[PDB]
């Protein structure tokens, strides 16, 4: 036998590259880590808090999320599967939260960076809920480089594990920004092969995916067993050579590995 973090080593020897994870048991405390306080890419994962600074502008009165912002072709990067549909219209700054949440959008998530002053003002937002590792440094997409020993968009297992408790189970929004985060993650549409796939059908998962280059793809989550306190789950899996269905089976089978133990 052995403990759930010699799994975890076992699991990233078998597949190759470089495995992060960090698990808090809010029940009790609980909390175990691999690769807990090395640096990686965090690629989307990073819209998440996000989507949580933009609502903490709201919370002070500086924002709004039924306000419509108006773009242009010209501001659609990579992947960016709803906002290439509504630059004839716009879309709210509740919507854009959602579709960088939920699918990954890029380009939604530049025009809410955009709404809420760069990557130094979500990087500031992080320091000011405690979070003093943690760094956006560039825009999309530059930003999913994920370039080995770049410390540039970084986040560490750990940390992220615990900002995500921070801000969706924490003090730092407002109890109707709360809800509306973990609405949004709640209702995510690309982690349906990651942690998820590895998790019993009833447990309920929050998660926010990332994916970038050097073999880099993540996946973050709150989950709720039924009846049962909820579980903080970070993975960082990158400087993989795998294509990317089996570097989602790794995250499901992080997914697995923690269910059999918790
Ligand atoms: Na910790
Ligand atoms: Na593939």
């Amino acid at each position: 036998a052995a403990a759930l973090s010699e799994q975890l080593a076992e699991l990233e020897k078998r597949s190759g590259g470089r495995l992060g994870v960090a698990v808090l048991d809010t029940a009790t405390g609980r909390r175990i880590a691999y690769r807990g306080d090395e640096r990686f890419p965090m690629c989307s994962t990073f819209k998440a808090l996000l989507a949580a600074a933009v609502l903490a502008q709201v919370d002070q009165g500086k924002e709004r999320l039924d306000r419509r912002i108006t773009y242009s072709k010209a501001d659609l990067v990579d992947y960016s599967p709803v906002t290439e549909k509504h630059v004839g219209g716009g879309m709210t700054v509740a919507e854009l939260c959602e579709a960088a949440i939920t699918y990954s959008d890029n380009t939604a998530a530049n025009l809410l960076l955009e709404a809420l002053g760069g990557p130094a003002a979500l990087t500031a937002f992080l320091r000011s809920i405690g979070d003093e590792v943690t760094r956006l440094d560039r825009w999309e997409p530059e930003l999913n480089e994920a370039l080995p020993g770049d410390p540039r968009d970084t986040t560490t297992p750990r940390a992220m594990a615990a900002t995500l408790r921070k801000l969706l189970l924490g003090d730092a929004l407002s109890p109707a920004s709360r809800e509306q985060l973990v609405d949004w993650l709640l209702a995510n549409k690309t982690g349906d092969k990651r942690l998820r796939a590895g998790l019993p059908a009833d447990w309920r998962v929050g998660d926010k995916t990332g994916t970038g280059g050097h073999g880099t793809t993540n996946d973050i989550a709150v989950i709720w067993p039924p009846n049962r306190a909820p579980i903080v789950v970070a993975v960082y899996y990158t400087e993989s050579q795998a294509d990317a269905e089996a570097r989602d089976a790794v995250i499901a089978e992080v997914g697995r590995l923690v269910a059999e133990a918790f």
